[PDB]
């Protein structure tokens, strides 16, 4: 096999870890004042998001049901950075919005999907 045993490894707590760790100082930033530095942060987060979700062959250390939020989770800093970015606008991602994934992230594992956002699932086979 691969994964080994069914649930959770060890090091995919870890990542929950590192993880919340970023959009926990992503928005720190934020509401100081690092949009630049808040932006990589979710950015950066993001990326992982989907190196997870789409990872590199159809592996993903995580099930489906999980890689799919998180491959979704980016989706929504996609929107976060970029309202950061975006200049003449104001009806994008805020960051209560954004905040609303701090928990996910941790309530990976314990998310029966529904999402409280439009986001899909960047990448991941679909249909079948």
């Amino acid at each position: 096999g691969s994964s080994g045993s069914s649930g959770m490894s060890e090091v995919t707590r870890s990542l929950l870890q590192r993880w919340g760790a970023s959009l926990r100082r992503g928005a720190d930033f934020d509401s100081w004042g690092q949009l630049v530095e808040a932006i990589d942060e979710y950015q950066i987060l993001a990326r992982h998001l989907q190196k997870e979700a789409q990872a590199q062959h159809n592996n993903s250390e995580f099930t489906e049901e999980q890689k799919k939020t998180i491959g979704k989770i980016a989706t929504c800093l996609e929107l976060r950075s970029a309202a950061l970015q975006s200049t003449q606008s104001q009806e994008e991602f805020k960051l209560e919005d954004l905040k609303k994934l701090e928990p996910i992230l941790k309530n990976i594992l314990t998310y029966n999907k529904e999402f409280p956002f439009d986001v899909q699932p960047i990448s991941g086979p679909s249909s079948g």
